[PDB]
Formats: C-alpha cells, sequence, structure tokens
C-alpha cells in the first residue's frame, strides 16, 4: 500500500519599521506545517533549518510544533531544511532547498506557502499508523 501525507512549507517577511543594531531591514518568518486539522507531529521527529552562513548557532532544531524560525535580515537567501520522521526505514527524512524571499523596499509583505506531497511506498506497520493519525490516506 502507498499513503501520502502534505506538508506546507512558508515564509514572510516585511520591512522593520526600525532596523536592528546590526541594521537589519526586515523580519521574517520560515515554518513548516501541516494542513488544517492535521497534526504532522504524529510522524515528524523534528525540523532542522540551516539558516544564513552569518548566523549564529544556524542550525535551528524545532522538536515540537510551531516548526518555525524568526529572525531579522538585509537579504533573502536558500535555506535548507531538512524533515525528520519517526522511522526506523528509508526514508528517514526528507530534504528542502528552500528560497526564502524578501520584499525589495516599496513592495508589500510576503506571505508565501510552498505545498508538499509526500508518498510513502509500503511504510513499516508502526510508521503506516503514525502517517494516518496525523491525516494521511491510503492511495
Amino acid at each position: 500500500c502507498t499513503v501520502q501525507v502534505r506538508l506546507e512549507l512558508g515564509h514572510r517577511a516585511q520591512l522593520r519599521k526600525k532596523p536592528t543594531t546590526e541594521g537589519f531591514t526586515h523580519d521574517w518568518m520560515v515554518f513548516v506545517r501541516g494542513p488544517e486539522q492535521c497534526d504532522i507531529q504524529h510522524f515528524v521527529e523534528k525540523v532542522v533549518f540551516w539558516l544564513h552562513d552569518s548566523f549564529p548557532k544556524p542550525r535551528r532544531v524545532c522538536k515540537e510544533p510551531p516548526y518555525k524560525v524568526e529572525e531579522s535580515g538585509y537579504a533573502g537567501f536558500i535555506m535548507p531544511i531538512e524533515v525528520h520522521f519517526k522511522n526506523k526505514e528509508e526514508p528517514r527524512k526528507v530534504c528542502f532547498t528552500y528560497d526564502l524571499f524578501l520584499n525589495l523596499e516599496g513592495n508589500p509583505p510576503v506571505n508565501h506557502l510552498r505545498c508538499e506531497k509526500l508518498t510513502f511506498n509500503n511504510p513499516t506497520t508502526e510508521f503506516r499508523y503514525k502517517l494516518l493519525r496525523a491525516g494521511g490516506v491510503m492511495v
């Protein structure tokens, strides 16, 4: 059997009224979540967000919801995001390369969503139940 689950990755960015002491222009927030009335914590062990090289402790881990990072910056960057599963077999995780882009001065805030369907072929019984408890569907 095959079980499909959905993830939503997203981000919001806007200009700060007042730049930080480093002079960062923007606040941003990146997240991983499930669709409404779904609970991805049943099958997700943790989410790791890899911030820009410039950050202190760039490896940011969320072991429970909300799976989100909120920071300030001057520029967008490519953000590796790892979603680790409560699985004993492969795949143990999925990796996304997320386009964290900011609004150019003048332009309204950014509020984006990237929807990902995961297809698990022949998951173990134990993991199958986690996917289905999260609101996954047999296909």
